[PDB]
DNA sequence: GTCGGCATAGTGACTGCATATGTTGTGTTTTACAGTATTATGTAGTCTGTTTTTTATGCAAAATCTAATTTAATATATTGATATTTATATCATTTTACG
């Protein structure tokens, strides 16, 4: 039901790194916010980059 | 209320502060499969007694089928006037025949 890190990442314009996407994570720069499983975080497949400021 | 001249009026170009973004590097925390071992699994390889199915006769029940037999029905045989069918084959009308 849900994507992973990579599996939502991959379907984005522009793939940016592994740690860049994790960082707008902790700073929720992505709503609706992924809820982490157990190592990995699972992001909703409409979940979208919201950029604010 | 239009036409003529600096003042309006957002949008676009320009420059550097300010900060999220892009790398590099150390280090903790937990996922993820390989390899041997334990034991209840599902089918396997047969034996055995009960249930199921094929099988070999057995016999009262049922009335046709064949031969003995009698008789109405059928055939021969007359005789002779009168009524019906008869040989061929082109026209005409009824009934069979397939789609």
């Amino acid at each position: 039901m849900y994507l992973t890190l990579q599996e939502w990442n991959a379907r984005q314009r522009r793939p940016r790194s592994l740690e860049t996407v994790r960082r707008w994570v902790r700073e929720s720069r992505i709503f609706p916010p992924p809820v982490k499983d157990g190592r990995e975080y699972l992001f909703h497949e409409s979940a979208v980059k919201v950029d604010l400021n």
